[PDB]
């Protein structure tokens, strides 16, 4: 499959993930694979690609988790602009699959 | 939402439509306008430049349609490396599908 095409579903992953819940890098990596019965092993440098453009663009903040367990996570959230661009996508996404069946339908 | 995302849905719309049937950028636009109850038009460009690359990429070959009543339409067609991506993409997107349904 081409890269721009693994990209695009990265980022619509990325987008689902964090609307369900705030979310650190490897927690996101771990459950997408538990999620994907392995299938899909995302990696941290595409994760942190991806943040740095949603971080910009207003659609994700970060902050400082918990450390008491140990360890200094870098918890990330969509931010209530990013819950639009998440519905958005959301919607866009379902309009092309009725597109595609309607298009069946057409001829 | 972001350019990448609008021109990977174009991109399956459009294998889409070459799967299911041989067809030209003309009567693609038209058609999925028409499905898309007029929300959806491809800017012909796009799909120009899409369809050059992925016929230099060998998975579109292209012929001449009838010119009987008077229109020279240039036709695409899914090679057999077009049918293998359209299936990759298929069912890559339906797995992408899967996996946010057991994030919740």
């Amino acid at each position: 499959i081409p890269k721009e095409m693994l990209r695009a579903q990265t980022n619509v992953i990325l987008l689902n993930v964090l609307k369900q819940g705030d979310n650190y890098v490897y927690g996101i990596i771990k459950q997408v694979k538990e999620a994907s019965n392995g299938e899909m092993e995302l990696n941290e440098a595409t994760l942190y690609t991806i943040f740095k453009r949603l971080e910009k663009d207003g659609i994700i903040s970060s902050y400082w988790g918990d450390e008491s367990q140990g360890g200094r996570r870098k918890y990330y959230r969509l931010t209530e602009i990013g819950h639009e661009n998440f519905r958005l996508a959301f919607e866009s996404w379902s309009r092309v699959d009725k597109i595609i069946e309607n298009l069946e339908a057409n001829k």
